[PDB]
């Protein structure tokens, strides 16, 4: 089950911020949810979908967009 | 002629930071130079080249990467 974290909604189309591979906090959204392994597919706004990434929904590298 | 600005080299393949369409300072590079209109083609690292942009080489929306 997705965890209850402030400012974040674990839903496809939900907006948040994630820390990218270049160690930059950038605006992102949830493209898909893997309820079995507890992961969220993250898409960094205006990036090649080649760099979309799966983050454990408990990752501290995810934060509210506000 | 390109201007002389600290930390920035007006050369194809040169690295810097530019302020993107989402008002975020993000690492970028010079893909091309237009010496007639005094513009630089900017590519934001890991983005769709659809969002590469021409910036006047005097733009304050360009800054050194350091």
């Amino acid at each position: 089950h997705p965890p209850n974290r402030r400012g974040i909604s674990f839903e496809v189309g939900a907006q948040l911020e994630a820390r990218d591979r270049l160690k930059n906090w950038y605006p992102a959204h949830i493209e898909d949810i893997d309820y079995e392994e507890g992961k969220v597919l993250i898409h960094f706004k205006r990036w090649n979908h080649r760099y979309d990434e799966w983050f454990c929904w408990d990752s501290p590298y995810l934060r509210p967009l506000e």
